[PDB]
């Protein structure tokens, strides 16, 4: 059966039979028709808090195909709701751009999965349109200013702000706009990102509630003038009509798994250029209306779960009770030489090069955040006994359980393996959480101690170009952020060929930059695609609608 | 008349008491099963729900006005009042009316749906997101154009002319950054370069086929027919040689469903769509036209601009193609405006100038004979009564439109509500019982784009006949040549005049209206004729409304009305 099959032939609930399962009423939320809703985040200042831990879903440094990580989530929500507990899966909402290049996808996969998928991947709520209409309006006043009055003596050379759009459009990666009569603007370069790459998405999944996000926006840095300093968009008066553009939108959506476990998708930005985790009042939701949340961050904990917790974390006052480590044999396998065709073959000796991946990131994990894990084997069909016993094996040298996921064919049922492993580390582990670095660190002290700690780098380079962006930053008063760095993901140092464990490498900083909204400075290691562009033949051509609305061609 | 009490329009919509909107839709025979919650206050109506029941054949209401004036017609309003009157004298009735666009909102001020006491609500979120029927079309219009400058950057296999791609990309916004661009700029993987630009949402051809399609299925084949480009040999690209009109019919898919909100007198009101009434025809959706008559006993909708420009277009171009028919038309007027025409300026409105409204009457005279004696629709006058208006005023209206064969009723629904137009819809009612209807459309589908165009210049707006610049000969013959010589026809021009010339007010006579070009719409069906530059994307103004909205600690948005 086909992730669509599973979909549709599944038998979802009224939202508000799964509103109910939290403790809300119909008053505090919204309702999107009969399977979806959105929750007043006012909910948090009229009832008390549960106190629920927080269950961190990450994986290993990633193959092109993935390892189930947001299946993991998933399913181990769903299992935890098979134990008679109280549980939340806060998960990411996808942008709607890629379902018309190379089609759509479910929201998980397999048994564990989310519904309604066909609503997720597009409209939804309307949240990415709300976060697209605040980047465009911002844009809109920018080179309104300039044109009618420019006293704030903006450059249109160093105009950083772009407008967005939530299309695989190659064409409006470089722009000239305000072209024409007087009256039709000021010339200058602009572009277009997708929409998930705006600033606007980072800073709204980065605040934690209503006045804090119209106070993020406000210290979005769009431009600098003449003299070199920045020009906000509070400087513009645009945050106050931003933050009403957004005032919906920052209500986390409700909706429920193929097992009726409530699910809540809010949020979505880039895990290289932002967080990649899904918004903070989403998250402090489901632990403000549940026992337990499930939620997960983009790519490798090299990665998500670096910036998760360095980043997320830190602006939102919360901590992981638990760490779950995502991991398959074709990755390990993948990670120690082996092509993606020949992954299939019991190799052994492969695996255990490829094994290293997954004992840096547990070190990561348990030893420099000091975070309980437990290593959750997704297990695809083809896995040996010797292939898991050998994980099994060297994975206990290290202090950490493996627990043997199938929530990809059995629902919940395959996860209680995961679950019970995760509510005994809540239990038991010890938790001195620690960041890792400080706020008082300088922007090169910071990258230095993500490359060397994290990485596993001798230290980190830095381009001539990137010396004068970082000190021009310092200088500005932008030192005290937290840093996000910008690099492959299939790899732990910044070439995406060396895989395994790389050992003596170093990190070469080429750009960085400042995204003041949401509150980081983002350092580039290589060049970042934030416009995809669609392929020869798209997805659209076989998208068709019948007489009664029935849409087909999406999966 | 006057507001005893006088509240601001967010005043009255914030005291007001909203049902829930399973209780407006249980008003018209609609089950929790046939609607789409958005809230509690606003729904969407399965567009299935005409196959499933039983039409009641509901009479229709069209609402007009003389030509715009500086000093307001209240045409919203006075749809919303009648519908409410009509709600009060035990009718089950729907207003149909458009829905707005977020741009404007943060340029000048947001507007409530009309105002005084004959509003729409919930106010805030229609003039905000609303069920987000405007992303929706915006996100199908750039899927289109994205899907053009790939296949052009893929293969041009189809032969398309860069230079001749007259598709243009949208945004909800008044952006003139955006309104000439230059894209696909950079590395040989980042495009094809060429012009391009872009227009407000509502200014899209989506938009109005989007208002023009039956179904979902007259919808994709609409879409489908969208001429986006011509190749080299001159020959018309669309959509449909893309394969794209199936991926923008499900982008389309819930957005076609009509939304359902009410006004402040619980009256259920339909709001789908709004398309510029220049380029376009200026109407709601044929199928929230279509969903009131299926649903209701009256239907009071209205078109934009005055009865020129947006009745022709309703009866010449929305009528023509929807099947339906006005059982009867309100004329909204004033007598400020009609002494506007009669060359009183703004300041001096509020005089009693006998004479000065016996010289812009003819406005009001002329689009009386257009919708009585060429359509030949039973009409009413409707005065927006203001309080400085003298009874010598209100008797020389009623007199000169009496020798018309047409009743003035007095309308109060601004400061009375529902009970302020009970004259008017009252009146209305005994034309659609009394009065015959003879409908005749002002021309037919086999003449030819200028003996069309002669027959609106010289039936509605009076003119002797319309010029043509070289450059339209052109085109109007490239239309002719490719076969869309059998569509309607939706001129472009000025709305505060009958004439092209904006400041010849009341009634001109010896003038010629002087077409300077001539675009297709094939998606929505009509062929656009403009007498002049016609501005599709709107700019800021040096102090733009966004500077002054605000959001609270608790999430309550203040200064947007
Ligand atoms: N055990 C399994 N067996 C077979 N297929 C699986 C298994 N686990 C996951 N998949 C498939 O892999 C696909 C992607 O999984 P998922 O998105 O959860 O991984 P991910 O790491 O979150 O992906 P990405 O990193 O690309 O976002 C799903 O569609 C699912 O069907
Ligand atoms: N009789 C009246 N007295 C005072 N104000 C009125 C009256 N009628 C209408 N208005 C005001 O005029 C404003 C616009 O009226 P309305 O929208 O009905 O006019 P319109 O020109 O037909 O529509 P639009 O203004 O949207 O083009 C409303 O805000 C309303 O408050
Ligand atoms: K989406
Ligand atoms: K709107």
């Amino acid at each position: 059966k086909t992730d669509i099959e599973i979909a549709q032939e599944a038998n979802p609930q009224d939202i508000r039979d799964i509103a109910k399962k939290i403790n809300l009423s119909e008053d505090d939320i919204e309702l999107y028709g009969k399977y979806k809703a959105k929750i007043d985040y006012n909910v948090l200042n009229r009832t008390k808090s549960r106190a629920g831990k927080l269950i961190l879903t990450t994986a290993i440094n990633p193959t092109p195909a993935g390892e189930g990580k947001t299946t993991t989530s998933i399913g181990v929500a769903d299992a935890l709701a098979k134990l008679g507990k109280n549980v939340i899966a806060a998960l990411r909402e996808p942008s709607m751009g890629p379902v018309f290049g190379i089609k759509g996808g479910a929201a998980g996969g397999g048994y564990a999965q989310v519904v309604p998928m066909e609503d997720i991947n597009l409209h939804f709520t309307g949240d990415m349109h709300a976060i697209g209409a605040a980047n465009n309006l911002l844009a809109a006043m920018l080179d309104n200013h300039v044109y009618q009055t420019n006293s704030l003596n903006i450059n249109p050379k160093r105009i950083t702000w772009r407008r967005c759009v939530d299309m695989n459009d190659r064409q409006l990666r470089n722009v000239v706009d305000g072209l024409g009569k007087k009256v039709d603007g000021v010339t200058r370069e602009d572009g277009f990102d997708i929409t998930v790459a705006s600033e606007v998405m980072a800073a709204f999944c980065l605040s934690n509630n209503i006045s804090e996000l119209k106070e993020n926006l406000g210290n979005i840095v769009v431009a600098y003038n003449y003299s070199g300093k920045p020009v906000t968009a509070r400087d513009l008066n645009a945050h106050g009509a931003m933050a009403a553009i957004l005032k919906d939108a920052l209500k986390p959506n409700l909706v429920q798994t193929l097992e009726g476990t409530p699910a809540i998708l809010h949020g979505g930005p880039f895990a290289n250029i932002a967080h990649g985790c899904n918004s903070i009042i989403a998250t402090k939701m489901g632990m403000h209306m549940a026992d337990y949340v499930v939620t997960e961050a983009g790519f490798g904990a090299d990665l998500g779960a670096e910036k998760f917790l360095d980043i997320k974390c830190r602006k939102a006052g919360i901590r992981p009770d638990a760490v779950i480590i995502v991991a398959t044999v074709r990755a390990l396998k993948y990670n120690g030489g082996v092509a993606k065709d020949q992954l299939n073959n019991e190799n052994l000796e492969a695996l255990e090069k490829g094994l290293p991946n997954l004992l840096k990131h547990i070190e990561n994990i348990t030893q420099v955040y000091k975070i309980p894990a437990v290593v959750a084997i997704n297990r695809f069909p083809l896995d040996t006994d010797a292939e898991l016993a050998l994980v099994r094996s060297k994975c206990e040298e290290l202090g950490v359980k493996v627990a043997l996921s199938e929530v990809w064919a059995n629902g919940g049922e395959g996860g209680i393996e995961v679950a019970n492993e995760v509510l005994k580390l809540i239990e038991e582990g010890e938790n001195n959480f620690e960041y890792c670095y400080e706020e008082d660190m300088t922007i090169k002290e910071k990258l230095n101690a993500i490359a060397t700690k994290i990485y596993g780098a001798d230290g980190v380079n830095y381009t001539k170009e990137a010396n004068k962006q970082i000190a021009e930053l310092e200088e500005l008063g932008f030192g005290n952020l937290p840093v996000c760095v910008a690099k492959t993901q299939y790899s732990l140092s910044d070439d995406q060929t060396k895989l395994g464990r790389p050992t003596g490498f170093t990190i070469e900083v080429r750009q960085a930059n400042i995204s003041a909204g949401a509150g980081f400075v983002v350092v580039m290691t290589g060049e970042i695609m934030k416009m995809p562009g669609l392929p020869k033949l798209p997805a659209a051509e076989r998208i068709d609608v019948d007489e009664n609305g029935k849409i087909s061609g999406l999966f």
